[PDB]
């Protein structure tokens, strides 16, 4: 172990949790950014599995009778493992074909169906050139996955082809149904020829959103929806049942909440008779989880049915973990298998989490268990209630923008989850303080830093509302670390919807404290300009009186042809508080330098004609030399190399630059033999990044990453030698998701570390050896 | 400028905001109590316009191609302005005919349709004798509004005739539709002959609540409702669309919240093809604002549609202002015009407010902007969150009952908005503290005063729940002004639903502190009697221990034939704390006087046989004389003059009265030439008032106002001369809404002022010159 994770567990949208039918307590989890995790203790702890070509996983299936053979459906196609998920290989027939369901023929594990699909991730189906519209197809293997046949069930190239489920008749293994936006289809020869099943009301709601079939094969359950381009605005899915011997649908929503996106129904494999247990959650909607009971008679008539919430709002009966997400959005839900020694239970989620319910057949009760985070003995106070801090169970799937550390305190600023805070060095966390009174949540935190309020170390943060990275505005908050404990509180200083302190509403893509005067804080409001808090102690003095001290505007950026309009990273000068650098990503791009004059006025100018949306600049001092380091595209004549991002270095504050790292350097230090995905999607890979470069003392770090495909090439550490040259080494090591949004060199407990945040796998740190620092 | 407003902005139900099609950023706002406001900076600041005959405005329309010609639909009929709204004239054809929609024929601004209507104000359609039932009619002008024709489209005199919208075919200017409770009607000759369009289900929901028509004229959108007498209990309006070439409705509510009063749909004038953007809010219901997208093909089939919330609950993305009204009730919503240089945007409201959204066509995003209030640098704490105080943007539409002032602190007690508090002398305000824990809001505050708690000035208030003036109970609250800052808090002392301190549930129509002993507070519980807090400092001592000190009943009013049962205003004696006066408005009416005896008992008796629901009495001392002043109807033989309200004065505590002001006096001091409305509705005007009389030193003030028609005659100031006579002068000046609920003479910063609250336009103050006071 080299890279050390510091996360509270999970935190990203979970696609599925799949049980191994051959052995109780063995489960796999499909993440949308880090691939597949495995557990052999029913989710008490999770371990990463082998490397996939694409990490956006929609389906995992374990071969009945062979736990070593596992199939994984990803956005780029099907993978097969023959060593129990230790290693994976892309299946050539399905390359560039997103797969989201995998089903085995009952009694013949060599007969497999893998169906094109992508769950609700319509936003991502085009990342590799696919479209939602196309012929309706499935892939069928009859030799256990060595070869696959392409079967067409609909030939309309202009209609949505997403398949949501494939389900076999347990009582007649050659009968199989599929549920698709194309409709529900049936095959009586194992999936080689299909016929369409008419829906309950195809003129109005033709799209199927999942089917279920009773084990005796006699009853089909389905939900149906109107045709609309985006699930965001398609809210009412209705639930129906029909006998399969004569298609005649009846609506069976009596007892369900109205106007919900019910999907992926599923019959308990234990329902072998005329009473069927049907598990029903939904995409997006938060209502917990339903179990329905349908009592048919032997005439094929439904005597009665009833839906029961077996999971509901937070009420004290289950540990919600750190992710206070109530009611649960049960975006997947499965009964446990009847094989392998499994007990009867339910696997589900609150959306970003993993939950397992055990079942009491005496009183038909469910007991929900947190399978993503572990509470510690530390407590935080919020809503007048005490909540534990939580340490991860082995997974981490958060989009983390930035990180700051002071003594025992760590904060990572995340998308979706906002202010993620730790008071034990990053072992356990809580983000409860981001849920503010008045009904708004500080769910997007793009920058954090540590300032100085009259000698008291004070966290500063760009913290605003908005999910999925859709930050609403620039908004500056501060937390005085009086106790380095959960008792410390956040207060708002500037920005927000109310334009507090005269700070405009443009997002502060970075907030930076001056190392020379840590009371002074710089921030760049997107499309407005660069602003400054001269002394944060004075700003808090006004705040404590119920007043507000205005911020100072030091640069105006409102002209696209002449001004820098957006900044990604601000680098104050390490020793001169009247000089700052920033990387401009809007208007006139590149590294900009500003200098304050005696009358307090500033002059700004471009010092490197670079570009790139996530371009960074860093300035530090080491043994008498001030280094200026740019990670970006371009640079001008003699430096630009197409759209390749490069590391450029200057020792004279940006008047002269030297190219010290390129993609060719990266490939020589870390050959493409190290990348499982090079042969298949290397022709698409672009040498860019999400950020994550840093410099301190004699060390420099960077990471090549292409967010278009969630592909990370590697992490590279450079050592500045006594003569000026930089020698580079590969420090990727065991970091499996290596793209980086930010990196900082941080000394903790007398040892120098590299703290790095990732756009999908949270926070990691790594020991750095042989480092020299200036005494500071 | 003479009268100075002190308000946080808006605060009353907004009827519409209408853009000028000829010039970007010029807008008009229809208020229901002060007429029409105009802005030329897209709502950053608002200015009043000319005087209307009736101030309840339902519609405003700007003549295309002539920004100086403006039409205004009011409860009393149509007004026309030819000088850009600087002055108005009533249109004789529509006198006494409430108008709520005005539409111009495309390409011919001389062809105008004005439709009878009154939006949702069914409570007010009878104020001037009209009824909702009657023939369905529209007014049509073909010469730009010099003359109007009355067109009948339905002749049933017993069915509701409200028209909600009139919409032309942009592609065929002679085709026009209207949407009415009578149904949807169509004309193919510019509105001179109409035919009925059958609704989707006329046996069940025949009433139309607004229509929209695509610019190409091919698709009609509408919402339809069951026939019910009151919108309060009619909650489910369904949305439909039909091709206009063959009426065949289809329901299109998929994606909308169920059971909502969707109304006034509107197609973007930019939707010139087969994809239509439809804007949809509702009356009363709070869900934000929907934009729908309808994609038709050239066969006249709807391929798909989807509804998107472009405005939703308070989440941090927009400034809610001082009126924490979430989710928004978008009771009107309009796209900006395509002419005049307008950008694409949306004008709407949270109910009592004005909001504008700018639009980003790159990502189809909306950015909502507060266009009714302006945040300051002062903050208040509520819900554990910091909220700014807000100063008005130029409008004020609150029903304000009463006002109190102490040093920098001001409170106006309002209906709907409750405890409206200021800490900068009335510039900026916040009412957040009226939203109490446990889910009740102190939204009705009919009386406020300043008491003395052991030397600490302490606000006292009748503050209870209930909207629209429907106060639930009598309930006494107190705020110790320890800091004269938002840190001071309200505590409950007596009354309420729980009968605290033995105070009954009758509303305390007035609360009055004794000027001789400002620790002693009087209050009159409607239909129970008169009660007293002997020493409020002692009451708060019990309260701070978690206990309650009982109030003292000093007068029992439970006999309609012998007792005073309801009081409107209490006037404690200025120097003798054992004497109080009050104006009785229930049971035996008139000015009553009570005197406390040595054993603590009180004797009460009627001293002036006056009457009137809003009758007032004031007692003050000046240069050795105690003045008692009554503003009321009646008085007895030699004083009564029909139902005319008069000012009566007594210098011997009510044993002898002299008449010092009458309507004839008012008309001689302020001739009817000063009133735009005298010729049209002067025959209805009654010389009454809502209150607003006061006396202090050598000055007396009163205001004649008839709430039945929202007509204010004028404000009159009287000077008590050295010989006893009173000389009166007209001080209406620039006060456009001059009816008054309360007036107080208040010295602020060494200058004497008159603070006056109005039943619809908030709080105003005016410098008073040449005033003499007793040193107090
Ligand atoms: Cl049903
Ligand atoms: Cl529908
Ligand atoms: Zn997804
Ligand atoms: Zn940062
Ligand atoms: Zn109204
Ligand atoms: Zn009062």
């Amino acid at each position: 172990t080299v890279w050390q994770p510091l996360n509270p567990g999970a935190g990203g949208q979970v696609q599925d949790v799949v049980a191994d039918p051959n052995q109780a307590n063995v489960v796999y989890m499909a993440s949308d950014m880090e691939g597949v995790y495995k557990s052999t203790n029913n989710g008490e702890s999770w371990q990463i599995t082998g490397n996939l070509v694409n990490n956006r996983v929609f389906a995992v299936a374990v071969t009945p009778g062979n736990s070593n053979k596992i199939f994984v459906g990803t956005l780029y196609g099907l993978h097969i493992s023959t060593n129990g998920s230790n290693s994976y290989a892309l299946v050539p027939e399905t390359e560039n074909k997103s797969i989201a369901s995998i089903a085995f023929k009952p009694g013949n594990a060599n007969h497999i169906i893998a169906a094109p699909g992508w769950r609700d991730d319509d936003d991502f189906i085009g990342k590799f050139g696919e479209t939602a519209a196309g012929p309706g197809q499935v892939f069928v293997s009859q030799n256990g996955g060595s070869s696959w046949q392409t079967v067409t069930f609909d030939s309309n190239s202009s209609t949505d082809r997403n398949v949501y489920s494939v389900v076999f008749d347990q009582s007649n293994a050659n009968t199989v149904y599929l549920g698709s936006n194309k409709g529900v289809y049936k095959s009586t020869n194992g999936g080689l020829n299909w016929q369409r099943i008419a829906g309950p009301d195809d003129a109005v709601r033709p799209w199927n959103k999942g089917i279920a079939l009773s084990p005796n094969g006699q009853v089909l359950y389905a939900t149906y929806a109107e045709a609309k381009p985006d699930l965001r605005y398609n809210t009412n899915f209705l639930v129906y049942a029909t006998r399969t011997s004569n298609i005649n649908w009846q609506q069976v929503t009596g007892g369900l909440e109205g106007n919900r996106r019910y999907w992926y129904p599923e019959v308990d494999p234990r329902s072998t008779g005329n009473s069927h247990k049907v598990l029903l959650g939904a995409v997006k909607d938060r209502f917990g989880l339903y179990e329905g009971t349908f009592n048919w008679d032997n005439n094929g008539n439904l005597t009665n049915f009833y839906w029961e919430k077996i999971w509901d709002s937070y009420d004290g009966s289950w540990d919600i973990g750190w992710d206070y997400a109530t009611p649960p959005n049960a975006r997947f839900a499965h009964y446990t298998p009847v094989t392998g020694g499994w007990a009867r239970g339910v696997w589900s989620t609150t959306n970003q989490t993993m939950y397992y319910a055990s079942h009491n057949s005496g009183n038909n009760s469910y007991s929900w268990q947190n399978k993503y985070s572990t509470p510690t003995s530390q407590t935080v106070n919020w809503y007048g209630t005490e909540w534990p801090t939580y340490k991860g169970k082995g997974t981490e799937s958060t989009y983390t923008y930035d990180v700051a550390v002071h003594e025992n305190y760590v904060i990572q600023g995340q998308a979706d989850n906002g202010l993620m805070e730790s008071w034990d060095g990053g072992v356990s966390w809580s983000n409860m303080q981001h849920r503010r009174g008045g009904g708004f949540n500080l769910s997007d935190v793009q920058a954090v830093d540590i300032a100085d309020a009259w000698g008291v170390p004070t966290v500063v943060a760009q913290a605003t509302s908005g999910y999925g990275g859709g930050a609403h505005n620039g908004r500056l908050w501060a937390k005085r670390l009086n106790t380095h404990s959960p008792a410390d509180q956040w207060v708002e200083l500037a920005g927000g919807p109310n334009a507090k302190a005269g700070l405009p509403k443009g997002v502060l893509r970075d907030v930076a404290v001056s190392p020379a005067n840590p009371a002074k804080v710089f921030m760049f409001s997107s499309n407005y300009g660069m602003y400054m808090v001269e002394d944060i102690g004075r700003a808090l003095d006004y705040h404590d009186r119920g007043e507000t001290l205005p911020v100072t505007q030091i640069y105006e950026g409102l002209d696209n042809s002449n001004d820098a309009r957006i900044a990604r990273k601000i680098a104050p000068h390490p020793t001169n508080e009247k000089v700052v650098f920033f990387s401009s990503t809007g208007g006139v791009q590149g590294v900009w330098r500003g200098e304050q004059q005696n009358d307090g006025s500033w002059t700004f100018a471009q010092v490197l004609a670079s570009s790139g949306w996530d371009a960074e600049v860093e300035a530090w001092a080491y043994n008498g030399t001030v280094y200026l380091m740019s990670f970006a595209k371009g640079g001008g004549p003699g430096l630009t190399d197409g759209n390749n991002w490069q590391i450029l270095l200057s020792t004279d504050e940006g008047q002269n630059w030297q190219k010290i790292f390129t993609p060719a350097d990266a490939m020589a230090v870390r050959p493409t033999s190290n990348l499982v995905w090079w042969n298949s999607v290397g022709n698409r890979f672009k040498f860019t990044g999400k950020g994550g470069s840093a410099g301190a003392g004699n060390k420099i770090v960077m990471s090549y990453y292409d967010h278009d495909y969630q592909l990370g090439y590697g992490v590279f550490l450079g050592t500045i030698q006594s003569n000026g040259q930089v020698n580079w080494q590969d420090i990727t090591d065991d970091l499996h998701f290596s793209g980086m949004t930010s990196s900082r060199f941080i000394k903790d407990a007398g040892q120098m570390y590299l703290y790095s945040t990732t756009p999908g796998a949270g926070l990691w740190r790594r020991s750095i050896s042989g480092m020299n620092m200036d005494p500071a």
